[PDB]
């Protein structure tokens, strides 16, 4: 019993957390056979920020500009190269603890571990969801750039995120192993904005699952609801439209408890309309969303990595 | 900026997890150097689960009884040992991926990181805190027991917990890594229940810190208490007791926000006589304490 927010042992990560420095700027690499991948924007001083040419101050750096330690060992970077806004820095010796790995691009509600690093060196391990507004609710100081979001399928790491920057209000944002921003963001200091978040509807189904699971049903009622008359309920509450392959996802957890997927809307449609009532889901007094329909069926069965 | 419930990176211990099997059970083991060490339960059958009588249990096993899985290469048990209610498999290989490492036993209030583990493999990691009626609110399942409590400050392990048990409630009891349970609890399937459990005062103190740090602050007020008055109001709310320790503790924070503890503790007493009003802290509707005052420093 019991339910946590939880993430994928961090291990075959940590094996793959070095420290880049290019002059005053000290952040985190992610280093991966003979490749260390890292933001661009580590060759950015104060000017450079502002309004940078990256093709332009990459042409004027050198393999030696970029110090990388692993560990207490210093890697000789061989080459360097830009892939939209990560950098990669070929390296004269390749991780020997490299484990199986993919480069995945997530969509928003999707949820992963994030390592947040200093200095090359894991501090914490966390779980979060890509906002629908392309942001993560992270938890990053000066100096996490470069830290990694990933999952794990078997034993396969898929590192779908890297650290590039902290928004003014707080929440982060940051690319996929390509270098693709998540969201309308730039690596640039400039005046931007997260557009307004919305609620990730099929995580908070699936977590109102896996409190009946664990014993929690008083929000269950004898209702069910058409999923166009639960859409236009919840685009109200700014709750993200929920599909048919939604739907479909959550089916092994409908079958599970023996509360229809549309049985559930009609209990998250009341919750919405009514409130908690002075109760709680899980010890939440707020519907939780970073929890997806695999998550829940991951720790509510055990799977292990 | 930003606040997570973070849990420390599992590593080091992932590197220490083993499969234990004794007859028809199968739990998680930790190795450390060239011993094992799991709950000594193991060794318990049907028959001997309501009184066991574990020295009596283990003297009948023979070292060749413990089937030890290392990832896919088999440990061969070289002795065995009971250490309160731990059982200890000295093995012929130490584990080359043994960390820096200690065994501390921690009081209530304080957190830790758990590797929940089922057969010996990782699955997931999160984050606790030792009751006031000591017991943990974990998320495990059939299997996880010999899963791990620890926390990583620095490069060194401090173990802190192996689970045991889950009691009816559906909360946790287990162990130091000396085998003394943390709680009035047994390894017996005798009637157990965990005590009324109760918010941890001084790590709610600690979040609403966290949560000025990062610009909450519509729960502040002009007011301050003092420290008797405060535990007054707080224990009715099933709040434990603030002690000076815990003022003491809270000094860095209040130093660094600029608002005392006792003012701080005047915003709680309005917090629990009021509720949040639709508002939230810290993305939460109800108060945290699971972060304790270190937890809220080293995180910000
Ligand atoms: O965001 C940045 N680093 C941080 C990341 N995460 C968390 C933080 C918490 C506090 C202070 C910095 C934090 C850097 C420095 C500040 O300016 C920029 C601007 C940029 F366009 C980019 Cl791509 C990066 C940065
Ligand atoms: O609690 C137990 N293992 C579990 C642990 N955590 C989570 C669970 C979730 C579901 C089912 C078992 C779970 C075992 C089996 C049940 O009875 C006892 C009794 C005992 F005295 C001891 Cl020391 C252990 C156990």
């Amino acid at each position: 019993s019991g339910f946590r927010k939880m993430a994928f042992p961090s291990g075959k990560v940590e094996g793959c957390m070095v420290q880049v420095t290019c002059g005053t700027t000290t952040l985190n690499g992610l280093w991966l056979d003979d490749v260390v991948y890292c933001p661009r924007h580590v060759i950015c001083t104060s000017e450079d920020m502002l309004n940078p040419n990256y093709e332009d101050l990459l042409i004027r750096k050198s393999n030696h500009n970029f110090l990388v330690q692993a560990g207490n060992v210093q890697l000789r970077v061989i080459g360097h190269s830009m892939q939209n806004c990560v950098l990669k820095l070929k390296v004269d010796t390749a991780n020997p603890k490299t484990p199986k790995y993919k480069f995945v691009r997530i969509q928003p509600g999707q949820t992963f571990s994030v390592l947040a690093c200093y200095n090359g060196s894991p501090s914490g391990v966390y779980q979060c969801a890509m906002r629908p507004n392309f942001t993560i609710k992270g938890s990053f100081l000066n100096g996490s750039c470069g830290s990694v979001g990933f999952n794990i399928d078997y034993d396969c790491v898929s590192f779908c995120y890297m650290h590039h920057m902290e928004l003014p209000t707080g929440v982060h944002a940051g690319t996929d192993l390509e270098g693709n921003f998540y969201g309308p963001f730039v690596d640039r200091q400039t005046a931007q904005a997260a557009g307004t978040d919305t609620t990730i509807t099929v995580n908070v189904l699936a977590w109102l699952y896996a409190a009946v699971i664990n014993g929690d049903r008083w929000f269950l009622n004898r209702f069910t609801t058409t999923l166009n008359d639960f859409n236009l309920v919840a685009m109200k509450y700014n709750y993200e439209p929920l599909t048919q392959d939604h739907v479909d996802i959550l089916g092994p957890l409908s079958a599970q408890t023996g509360i229809a997927v549309l049985d559930m809307c009609a209990s998250l449609k009341e919750l919405l309309q009514n409130g908690m009532n002075g109760r709680t889901i899980l010890g939440s007094a707020l519907l939780e969303d970073e929890f997806t329909p695999f998550d829940v069926v991951r720790q509510c069965s055990g799977v292990t990595f």
